[PDB]
């Protein structure tokens, strides 16, 4: 394991995508910096979700660093989602095209920090004793990067195998014979079921609040459609940064309720045998008002009756209530068909309840479940929970779990009013649909703003209160415009080419909202 520096201009924490980057450009910028990661190599969700049938939902040639000529030339996407294996690799082969991984602190993990308003720099520590200087602190830490545990009882009484996608074993798990337990039908369960169903004797689905997901139509990539890309790859990028999505993604110009029947149903019918997430733009007011949304909402319910032989099966996978694409639209392959298995059974836990897990499985207000094996797909802790596990201490000592307490805070979703000196990439407030283009975005933004900082001399940046309050109310509004309050704000709906444009005006503006002293 490698050692931290004693001290260093910046220290960034995590080494998924956000901190590898940024990890880069610093060390391209002049900068002394350096990682700490918790796991014992790079990848981030991609190291953690090693669960089989873990993919990505954003195409290959969107999600993906565009920072390099050379990767871009030399890397070969072989999917149109690459499997997280292959996310893996990539992001293996760019540690290693870079020397990343020796200005990384692995199989560490940070868990205090405080700022020293004397000397304008963070006092980090981790678990293992080790004690950083920094000037400023960039938490990479991730939005989905703590697997939460769900609170259930008797859990430690269970004798077979536990599993937890966000943690998975690095050596496959054979569940061939077994009788296996899935609690969770987000993105995870509905990845991983489909992959064990094909080994295990017996697979309970355990589904709680059910959930939109549309096809994937998973295809090899062209191999000549990513030559003539390679030699337009730059051009092809930038248009990605001028979009809502931060990908390339048609824009349904019509209204979703002015349409004939037969129109919404060749229209939609097109989509769904297209495949993925594309969808949500089929028509301009889907995420705008409620009648278009349930317009569109329908016809993907029907689509889901009619995939499931069985009607009293179909209809408890039929998401009911709450509006379709408020919820990260998932991508399922041959999910929905995997009810069609005579090894495959759907447990709705909103008619019966788990009341508790047992020695030998999971015990409903219905029945006990014998299972070999039980995996929990039940997410992670909020965008927060990474940074709610660090002892966050600002000006006055102040800790930031008790600051958000009410939710986080910040200015641009990039800094907090009280925390000088401390950036959060990918985090709270700031757009999350093709995360890679905004991790370039937030990376860049907080290196040159700290390459600026280092060139005039100022050592201490902090974001205005006012400010804070004006975007926490800000992006408050925004979102009134579209169906996602239906179930502070944390997520900015008013997309990435917007976004960005008002950063970069921030920072041609000498970082307006910001105060810079020494
Ligand atoms: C299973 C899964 C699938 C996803 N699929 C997609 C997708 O298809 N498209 C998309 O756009 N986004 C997707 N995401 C979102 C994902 O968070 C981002 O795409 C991106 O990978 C996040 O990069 P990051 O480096 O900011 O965070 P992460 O990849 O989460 O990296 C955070 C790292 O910081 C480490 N860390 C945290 N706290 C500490 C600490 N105190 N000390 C030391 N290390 C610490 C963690 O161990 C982790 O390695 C997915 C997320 C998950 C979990
Ligand atoms: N690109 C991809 O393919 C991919 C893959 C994995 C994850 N992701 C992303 O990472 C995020 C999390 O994904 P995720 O699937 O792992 O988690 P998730 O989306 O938060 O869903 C967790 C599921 O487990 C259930 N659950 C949680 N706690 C439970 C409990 N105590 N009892 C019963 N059921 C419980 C939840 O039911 P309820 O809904 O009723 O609460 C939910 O269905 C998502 O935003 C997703 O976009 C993406």
């Amino acid at each position: 394991r490698r050692q931290p520096p004693e001290e260093v201009d910046v220290l960034v924490v995590g080494a998924g995508f956000s901190g590898l980057y940024a990890l880069y450009r610093l060390r391209e910028l002049g900068r002394s910096v350096h990682v700490i990661e918790t796991a014992g190599d790079v990848g981030g969700v991609w190291y953690w979700n090693r669960y089989p049938g873990a993919r990505c939902d954003i195409e290959s040639i969107e999600y993906c660093y565009s920072f390099s000529e050379e990767v871009l030339q030399e890397w070969n996407w072989t999917e149109r989602y690459a499997s997280q294996p292959e996310i893996l690799r990539y992001i293996n082969f760019v540690a290693d095209k870079f020397d990343l991984r020796s200005g990384i602190t692995f199989h560490t993990t940070v868990t205090a920090a405080a700022f020293d308003e004397a000397t304008n720099t963070w006092t980090v520590d981790t678990n293992h004793g080790d004690r950083i200087r920094a000037r400023y602190l960039i938490m990479a830490s991730g939005q989905l990067s703590v697997p939460q545990l769900p609170n259930f009882p008797g859990l430690k009484d269970f004798a077979g195998n536990l599993y937890h996608t966000g943690n998975w074993p690095h050596e496959p798990v054979d569940f061939s014979g077994q009788r296996v337990g899935v609690i969770g039908t987000g993105s995870s369960g509905i990845q991983v079921s489909p992959q064990i169903a094909k080994q295990a004797a017996e697979l309970f689905v355990f589904q709680r609040t059910p959930h939109f997901a549309v096809p994937a139509r998973n295809a090899p990539l062209d191999p000549e459609f990513l030559a003539d890309l390679k030699k337009r790859y730059a051009e092809f990028r930038e248009e990605s940064r001028n979009t809502p999505g931060g990908t390339h993604r048609y824009q349904g110009p019509k209204s979703a309720l002015e349409v004939s029947d037969e129109e919404l149903v060749e229209t939609l019918e097109r989509y769904w045998q297209e495949g993925g997430p594309d969808i949500l733009a089929a028509y301009r007011d889907i995420l705008r008002d409620r009648d278009a949304n349930e317009r569109v909402a329908e016809f993907i319910r029907n689509k889901i009756r009619n995939t499931v032989r069985d009607p009293e099966v179909a209809e408890r996978l039929v998401p009911k209530g709450y509006p379709f694409g408020t919820k990260r639209l998932i991508l399922e392959i041959d999910y929905y068909e995997m009810f069609n298995r005579d090894n495959v059974h759907l447990v709705d836990t909103l008619s019966a309840p788990i009341e508790t897990i047992t020695p030998r499985g999971v015990r409903t207000s219905e029945r006990e479940y014998e299972l070999d094996s039980l995996v929990l797909a039940t997410g992670f802790d909020a965008l927060t929970g990474a940074l709610f596990k660090i002892d966050i201490r600002g000006v006055g000592n102040v800790a930031l779990k008790e600051k958000w307490a009410a939710g986080p805070r910040t200015y641009l979703g990039l800094s907090t009013a009280g925390f000088p000196n401390l950036f959060f990439i990918a985090g709270p407030g700031s757009p999350m649909y093709n995360m890679l283009v905004s991790i370039e975005q937030h990376v860049e933004w907080v290196t040159d703003h700290i390459a600026y900082m280092f060139k005039n001399g100022l050592t201490r940046s902090e974001a205005v209160l006012e400010k804070e309050d004006e975007w926490v109310e800000h992006v408050n509004e925004i979102a009134d415009e579209t169906l996602y309050p239906m179930t502070v704000f944390m997520l900015y709906v008013g997309g990435f080419h917007r976004y960005r444009q008002i950063c970069d005006e921030v920072a041609a503006k000498g970082y307006e909202g910001f105060v810079l002293t020494h």
